[PDB]
């Protein structure tokens, strides 16, 4: 309603009437941390790269707020590709089109966003610092594309006795216009809970009166009450410099043998991925499933009627329909997606508490264990709020759909606990 406008404005950016990676008919899929638009076909490869590189939401199918659309309105395809496809020629270009071979698409998108082949080239410490205060997002992107690593600090101007890291600075010298860079930095190389006199990026926001910066920092879910050399928390500095507005948000910062399986979870969790590796034995490439999938897995003399339903924000209220006559629940959780865990917490708890769902076996796949910072199964139990789940039969199973690891074991548990 308030966002309808912003969506419409995102689409009308230069180059956004074509897919970022294959230039297809007006794309609906946003890589929220890059502010770019891809078709449903290119979209799936981003989901393959992980939330570490790309965070896909549909403008059409996911539920989006003003806050998530910041870079989208301030980036768009043309601006982005100007940097990232700078060394791409016109003729014989490796960049694909509308309906190209998945192999060719995949090979290109992986080289572009992860390896950064086609992006403009150079080194470089100070130029970044200059771009930040200049608020030149496009140059910051250039830096990011050449492999800058925002985690490590840069020397500053005259009498440079101390040393500050990228994000810390961007916050200090920020206003309304300075925002998207703050957001880009957080979502792309931002070691959010970094310290360096041991002041957090959170602390700084309270020192220089940066209300909108505080908003973005907690959106990325940040540490509160961490102490520095003075023994000051985020709340504490806001009082010493008496910056009124910030303190309001910091106070809120606290509070024979067959079986029908329903397989749910948030978008991009790996639901389809799991289902088809189990059914085919080989791993397959996956487009986001706009409807749902049904296949029958016959592992160890037991028929599994698996119902893989897509989990875009808009297509979740349809889950209710698949509850009736279900025995086992497979909730797939993307573990690399540390940001959307309380979302999965909520959506699982919304299911297992449905009055049409008590007599359900619950198997949680703690999927994507192969990815870098993965977040372990024990850590999943606690965060998914299974500590106080009693008189319910749950079981978290470490898995990696791409390789196949952990998957059959989950079934084994279903067989066994279908007593
Ligand atoms: N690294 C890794 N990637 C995975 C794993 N499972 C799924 N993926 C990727 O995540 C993306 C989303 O999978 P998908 O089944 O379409 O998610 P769905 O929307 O819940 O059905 C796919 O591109 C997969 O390549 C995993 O265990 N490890
Ligand atoms: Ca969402
Ligand atoms: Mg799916
Ligand atoms: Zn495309």
């Amino acid at each position: 309603d308030l966002t309808k406008l912003l969506i419409a404005e995102v689409k009308s950016r230069p180059g956004n009437s074509q897919c970022c990676d294959c230039g297809a008919a007006d794309p609906t899929w946003l890589s929220t941390n890059l502010g770019v638009l891809t078709c449903i076909q290119c979209s799936g490869v981003h989901r393959e790269l992980g939330v570490r590189f790309s965070r896909m939401q549909s403008l059409t199918l996911d539920l989006l707020g003003p806050s998530e659309l910041l870079l989208a309105l301030n980036m768009g395809n043309t601006s982005f590709n100007e940097v990232m496809e700078a060394q791409l020629p016109s003729h014989g270009g490796p960049k694909p089109s509308a309906e190209s071979d998945m192999g060719t698409r995949r090979d290109y998108i992986m080289a572009k966003y992860v390896e950064h082949r086609f992006a403009r080239r150079c080194t470089e410490p100070q130029r970044l610092w200059t771009a930040i205060c200049n608020r030149d997002l496009l140059s910051v992107l250039e830096a990011f594309a050449n492999g800058q690593d925002f985690g490590q600090p840069l020397p500053g101007p005259d009498a440079q006795a101390p040393e500050e890291l990228v994000l810390h600075l961007a916050v200090k010298v920020a206003n309304q216009a300075s925002l998207p860079l703050v957001d880009f930095i957080i979502q792309n190389g931002g070691h959010l809970d970094a310290k360096a006199d041991g002041n957090t990026a959170l602390h700084y926001a309270a020192l220089y009166n940066q209300p909108d910066c505080l908003k973005l920092l907690l959106k990325g879910r940040a540490l509160v009450g961490t102490v520095n050399e003075a023994g000051e928390t985020a709340l504490d500095i806001a009082r010493k410099k008496h910056h009124k507005e910030c303190e309001e948000l910091l106070e809120q910062a606290q509070a024979n043998k067959e079986m029908r399986i329903l397989m749910l979870g948030l978008d991009a969790a790996g639901k389809t991925t799991i289902l088809y590796k189990l059914k085919l034995g080989q791993s397959v490439t996956t487009i986001p499933t706009v409807g749902f999938n049904v296949e029958t897995v016959t592992y160890k003399n037991v028929k599994f009627n698996v119902w893989d339903v897509g989990g875009q924000d808009k297509i979740r209220p349809l889950w209710r329909h698949y509850y009736t006559g279900t025995q086992g629940l497979i909730f797939v959780v993307d573990c690399a997606d540390r940001d959307r865990i309380d979302e999965a917490r909520q959506e699982l708890h919304r299911i297992i508490n449905d009055r049409e769902m008590r007599d359900a076996i619950i198997l949680i796949f703690a999927n994507k264990q192969d990815l870098p910072d993965a977040m372990k199964p024990h850590e999943i139990q606690e965060k998914l709020g299974l500590t106080r789940i009693r008189d319910r039969n749950w079981y978290v199973q470490p898995s990696c759909a791409t390789s196949g690891d952990g998957l059959y074991e989950g079934l084994t548990w279903l067989t066994s606990n279908y007593k």
